């Protein structure tokens, strides 16, 4: 579909049978999720955005549906404010910025 | 245009006279530029990132170019690792997301 930007572009997710909801960032190289359980091996990493950085979790081959369509990649897990769909996914549902 | 995702939807803007590389990012409510100088007075604003907020300094009615699409609004400047177009400045040149 297409998505005006007047609002936060929040999205619904289905990851881990749980349904959530995201933000389409363009802005975000990754994928990063508020605290959850993910199945699976992870590895420590350090995300940066604006406020510094934060502490995450690294999952790869995750499984996410993202308005319908499904997409697989890494997920970061970590104290974030909001649930970020970064590049990595967005990139796999055919999502492109217009104008 | 359509800009895809594969990498950073980096693009050239023009404010103050100045070409600089900036992100377009449907993530960010606000646009942010880095350290610089601004005309007139500006207004304190705390925004919040996945890291924490940071202190800016708000300026308001600015004229900024981004990919020759003649943008005059709010921006706001400080420590950000990147030039961010915010929402904001995104539904003035018209953009969207689409999937
Ligand atoms: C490599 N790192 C990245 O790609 C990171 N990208 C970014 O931080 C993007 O920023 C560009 C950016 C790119 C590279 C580096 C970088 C780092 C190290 S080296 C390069 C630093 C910044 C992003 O879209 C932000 O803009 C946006 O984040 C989503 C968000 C939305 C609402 C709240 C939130 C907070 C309180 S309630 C909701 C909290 C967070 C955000 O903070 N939005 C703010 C917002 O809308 N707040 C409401 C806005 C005012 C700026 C990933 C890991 C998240």
């Amino acid at each position: 579909p297409q998505i005006t930007l007047w609002q936060r572009p929040l999205v619904t997710i289905k990851i881990g049978g749980q349904l959530k909801e995201a933000l389409l960032d363009t802005g975000a190289d990754d994928t990063v999720l508020e605290e959850m359980s993910l199945p699976g091996r992870w590895k420590p990493k350090m995300i940066g955005g604006i406020g510094g950085f934060i502490k995450v979790r690294q999952y790869d081959q995750i499984l996410i549906e993202i308005c319908g369509h499904k997409a697989i990649g890494t997920v970061l897990v970590g104290p974030t404010p909001v649930n970020i769909i970064g590049r990595n996914l967005l990139t796999q549902i055919g999502c492109t910025l217009n104008f």
